């Protein structure tokens, strides 16, 4: 119930929220049905419009007016935007010379620039260079302060997924919002944009910017805008809480614009019908600009412009039926589109089981437009798997398409020539970035990054600290003037021991064998000067990965690599070497096809042994550095030390293979010299998370040797390809992956053709940051280079994504 018969006389867009059951002056009082019997009367004026016109100069202050031309509007506030220009001879912001703002220069009593977000939903990366014609206030901002050429959302690529994001710093596994539409199976509630629910504050996890800094004793302006106030009244509203007194004015605010995503869904992303929505948006700007600089906050104020995602081409006709698939079609509930998520349509069938229902998903069609997951085994660079409101089934949606259960729900429920929602890799789904103010550098431009980075930023520049979320503070340093954060390295837990010789052959009795026995000073000395860690500045270049755990491990030498073996995963952590662009491929002699051996300085009982291959049927066993790549036929039998050994499947050898015997010695070629660092990765509870010596579930059989869910890799050479890897002075060049080590190939539908046609593909598809190896191992690397550490830490989030 709300008792509407108060007033907003005094109140209109007040920031604190009056309680049930007395009405509300508030900017989201509409969409709560709750707005006092007089708002659209008091506090939503239009009369004469939005602008200032020669004859309106020094009128009689009248208050029915939507905005004033007076002489008194200055003091009160609520001048129309162009008030200046028209009546007092001044110039429209955008008519002026950028020029540094090399300190703030604000008035007297503000106690920090203010922060405005000026948010646009749809507003693809690509409209910043297509568009510039029709958006000069717009481009003024882009080219006077710090731009990128475009940010990267986060999955899945819909409005309120990304928009919480930007808020919180959160994934949206760990913020809540896994969708515009969702089912909770614990609280048995579903959240839609039509109805109710969706205002329940149990959905909304994590810690937004608005309460980050009400708790931190920052005022914030309401964020959320009723679609029918007009932009130019968010616009004007903005600056009259600007022109509140000091200890009342807030120093955070959000714009938010519908448009251009709104005119995209019906036009497509170039549609001819675009530039006037681009226009629109620019003039708000220009509104906004020009307010600031009748107040005196034009250097003052941090603006940051900002997308959610952007806009594809997708009709009608490129839509996929399930009913085109599936038998029993009416015992699942799909949420369609540029997604697909299924679960059970009833909890009572227990004739519901989602391996028949993937199967029939899976390579069905030549030109199949999507590609059935387990959420676990989607590509673990989308974070999208660890929430109960993410079902267990998942249709990644190629580009320009989507997917539906039966065609009756396309036609009756084409209408629309654009959508987004698809993988956040995809160019089309690319979004924008500009900072402008005093604490933003000036024409600068910075490389692409990720959106979940901004909330740390946000912090920086109105002095809080942020909750903690999945941003790496320090990462987007360089986009600031000043106001930086300065980050420390991790300290590391636990220590190495490095062993020596320690126990004879016969001590072990692994199953193993190999044809070694072949057999001077001369070549003898310098082995186990290897063996002490003789080549370790050739194969380990940024120092060793710090372990930040605490754990039982071994560092080994080797000439060819060096490696961190885990006394209680009985593998390494990780193995590093380097392969310069002069090495060669050699093959696994005929003789050594089988060889493994026993590592002479790590014990029995802290090494894996080969019974438990032979009897795992399922299960065989590959090599983290690749004998293909050994420096000479001598080293070549470090390479299968039971010390160097990992579980694979069949199935993944053929892609682990390639990579080791063609890939590697490609990106050697390509870029100068690579360094790699591989190893294993556990994460049974998908939760993008180092799993627990106690939290495995799978063994390779009869033994302690436990089973990877995961493959990882971590390239790196010089920027500056001119100079080998393993002689760089400056910037770094990394891409990585983390591969799903699976039992079948089902994921490549080419997979029974020749690796050539596939592997790099799969490789591309679960590219990675190092920074989500970092979490999934507990380890931090690059800890000894000469860079500083914020670049450090930027290397660490960058993400190669073969986007051309
Ligand atoms: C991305 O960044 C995020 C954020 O940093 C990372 O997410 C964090 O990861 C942590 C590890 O997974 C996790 O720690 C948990 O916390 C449990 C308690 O947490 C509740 O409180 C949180 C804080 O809110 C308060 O914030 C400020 C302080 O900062 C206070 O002033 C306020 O008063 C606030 O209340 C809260 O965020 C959290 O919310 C989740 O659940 C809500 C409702 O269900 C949602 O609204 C919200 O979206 C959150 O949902 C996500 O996170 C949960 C996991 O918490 C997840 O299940 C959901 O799917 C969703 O993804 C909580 O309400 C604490 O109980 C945990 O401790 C157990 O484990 C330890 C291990 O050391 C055990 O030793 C300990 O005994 C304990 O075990 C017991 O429970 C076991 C399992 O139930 C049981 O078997 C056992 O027998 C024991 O009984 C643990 O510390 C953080 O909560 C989490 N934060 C967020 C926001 O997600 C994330 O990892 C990053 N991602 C990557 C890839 O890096
Ligand atoms: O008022 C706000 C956000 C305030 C904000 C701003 C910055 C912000 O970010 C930051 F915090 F960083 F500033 C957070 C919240 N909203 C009201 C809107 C209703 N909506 C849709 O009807 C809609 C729109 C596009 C679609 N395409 N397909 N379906 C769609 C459905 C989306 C909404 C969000
Ligand atoms: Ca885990
Ligand atoms: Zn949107
Ligand atoms: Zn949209």
């Amino acid at each position: 119930w709300t008792a509407t018969s108060g007033s907003c006389k005094g109140r209109c867009f007040e920031l604190q929220e009056v309680g049930p059951p007395d009405c509300r002056c508030d900017n989201l009082c509409k969409s709560y049905s709750s707005c006092c019997h007089d708002f659209d009367e008091l506090c939503l004026k239009t009369a004469r419009g939005w602008e200032c016109t020669k004859d309106r100069c020094g009128e009689v202050r009248n208050e029915e007016n939507a905005c004033h031309c007076s002489e008194d509007c200055l003091s009160r506030g609520d001048c129309c935007t162009n008030y200046q220009v028209v009546c007092k001879g001044e110039s429209h912001w955008v008519d002026d010379d950028c020029e540094e703002i090399k300190v703030p220069e604000c008035p007297a009593g503000f106690v920090r620039p203010p922060l405005i977000i000026f948010s646009v939903d749809g507003f693809r990366a690509s409209y910043m260079k297509k568009g510039s014609k029709v958006m000069p206030n717009i481009e003024k901002l882009r080219s006077c302060g710090t731009h990128a050429p475009y940010m990267r959302p986060v999955y899945p690529t819909k409005t309120f997924p990304n928009l919480y994001t930007l808020a919180t710093g959160l994934y949206p596994e760990s913020h809540g919002i896994v969708g515009n539409s969702m089912y909770d199976p614990v609280f048995d509630a579903s959240f839609h944009l039509r109805g109710r629910e969706k205002f329940n504050h149990r959905w909304w996890g994590g810690q937004p910017l608005w309460i980050t800094a009400t708790k931190q004793g920052v005022r914030a302006g309401t964020f959320f805008w009723s679609v029918s106030i007009p932009h130019e009244r968010r616009i004007l509203t903005i600056l009259q809480w600007l022109s509140l007194p000091d200890n009342e004015r807030p120093s955070v605010y959000a714009f938010y614009s519908e448009q251009p995503d709104f005119s995209g869904h019906k036009y497509g992303p170039f549609g001819p019908e675009m530039t006037n929505p681009l226009r629109e948006i620019d003039k708000t700007v220009g509104q906004l600009m020009d307010g600031l600089k009748q107040l005196r906050l034009h250097r003052c104020v941090n603006v940051i412009f900002v997308g959610d995602h952007g806009m594809e081409d997708v009709t009608c006709d490129r839509t996929e039926f399930l009913s085109n698939y599936l038998t029993n079609v009416d015992d699942i509930t799909l949420v369609p589109g540029t997604l697909g998520r299924i679960r059970a349509k009833s909890i009572n069938n227990s004739k519901y089981d989602p391996k028949t229902i993937i199967a029939a998903l899976t390579c069905k069609k030549p030109d199949q437009h999507f590609k059935p997951y387990m959420k676990q085994h989607l590509p673990k660079r989308l974070h999208y798997a660890n929430n109960r409101r993410i079902e267990d089934i998942h249709l990644l949606v190629d580009r320009r398409w989507h997917v539906a259960r039966k065609p009756l729900d396309v036609y009756k429920k084409c209408f629309f020539q654009g959508d987004h929602g698809f993988d956040n890799k995809v160019n089309s789904m690319q979004t924008v970035f500009v900072g402008y103010g005093p604490t933003f550098k000036y024409r600068t431009k910075v490389p692409p990054f990720e959106n979940i980075e901004l909330y740390n930023v946000m912090c920086d520049l109105l002095g809080l600290k942020p909750a903690p979320n999945n941003g790496t503070h320090g990462s987007l340093n360089h986009l600031l003037r000043t106001n930086t954060f300065r980050p420390t390295m991790p300290d590391e837990v636990s220590r190495p021991n490095y062993p020596g010789i320690m126990y004879l052959q016969s001590e072990f009795d692994l199953g193993c064998t190999c044809d070694d026995k072949v057999e001077n000073k001369l070549e003898e000395l310098n082995k186990r000067l290897h063996t002490k860690g003789s080549t370790k500045e050739r194969h380990l270049l940024y120092g060793r990965p710090a372990v930040l755990y605490r754990t039982s491990y071994d560092i080994l030498y080797h000439t060819d690599f060096e490696s961190g073996y885990s006394e209680i995963f009985l593998m390494p952590l990780w193995t590093s070497y380097t392969i310069s662009k002069q090495a060669e491929v050699s093959s696994i002699p005929e003789h050594l096809t089988n060889c493994v051996r026993p590592d002479v300085r790590v014990s029995p009982g802290f090494s894996q042994n080969c019974l438990a291959y032979k009897n795992d049927k399922q299960m065989s066993y590959g090599f983290l550095f690749p004998p293909y790549l050994s420096s000479s036929p001598e080293a070549k039998y470090d390479a299968f030390l039971v010390t160097n050994m990992v579980p694979m499947y069949p199935a993944f050898k053929r892609v682990w293979a390639y990579f080791q015997r063609v890939l590697v010695k490609k990106y050697a070629s390509e870029r100068n010299g690579v360094n790699v660092i591989s190893g294993p990765i556990f994460d049974y509870n998908y939760d993008g998370l180092r799993d627990t010596e106690d939290e495995i579930k799978q063994y390779v059989e009869g033994s302690s040797i436990p089973v990877p869910t995961h493959y990882y890799s971590i390239i790196t050479s010089c920027l500056d390809f001119t100079q080998p890897a393993d002689k760089c002075d400056g910037p770094l060049s990394v891409s990585s992956f983390i591969l799903p080590h699976r039992p079948d190939n089902d994921e490549s539908c080419n997979s029974s053709e020749d690796e050539s046609k596939w592997v790099e593909e799969l490789m591309k598809m679960h590219t990675a940051r190092v920074r989500d190896i970092e979490h999934l191992t507990g380890l931090d690397f690059y800890r000894k280079t000469s860079r500083s550490y914020s670049e450090i830490l930027t290397l660490k989030t960058y993400l190669h994504t073969y986007e051309s």
